[PDB]
């Protein structure tokens, strides 16, 4: 079973702490971890977020998406196979 | 160790036939398959231009930014565990 990585991108806009925020409801990161990879998306452009079946990564995007935008904010998130 | 994929983000700056630009030369793409890849990146932020051993992807990177600067584009390209 082919697995798929959920990405963050980077943006000049959305708040770090918005972003360690869906990491830790979204993504089950622990305080430490989420920090980490939102300063890695921070100063890459870009930052993985998990790994799950297709239709559940389909569902995380979606998922991180609606929270962005109904938090005011134009995060970014996608996927890609793993 | 894993081999590592190297990928181009979006940005509002650098021209669509850049990117195909560098698809074609430095990852070896097909005019079609750069034109995909490119939308893939307008799109969704982010696109895989190829997977290499990591000196390889190294190198891949530092030929894409140094290509992408000398003509005055701020694309940016990174890597990751594949
Ligand atoms: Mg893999």
């Amino acid at each position: 079973p082919s697995l798929y990585r959920v990405l963050i991108l980077n943006d000049d806009y959305t708040p770090a702490e918005f972003v360690v925020y869906v990491l830790e409801r979204f993504f089950n990161k622990s305080r430490e971890d989420a920090t980490r990879i939102m300063l890695h998306v921070h100063q890459n452009g870009v930052g993985v977020c998990g790994v799950y079946t297709y239709e559940v990564a389909e569902t995380k995007v979606a998922q991180v998406i609606d929270s962005a935008r109904r938090h005011q904010h134009p995060l970014q998130c996608t996927m890609e196979k793993d």
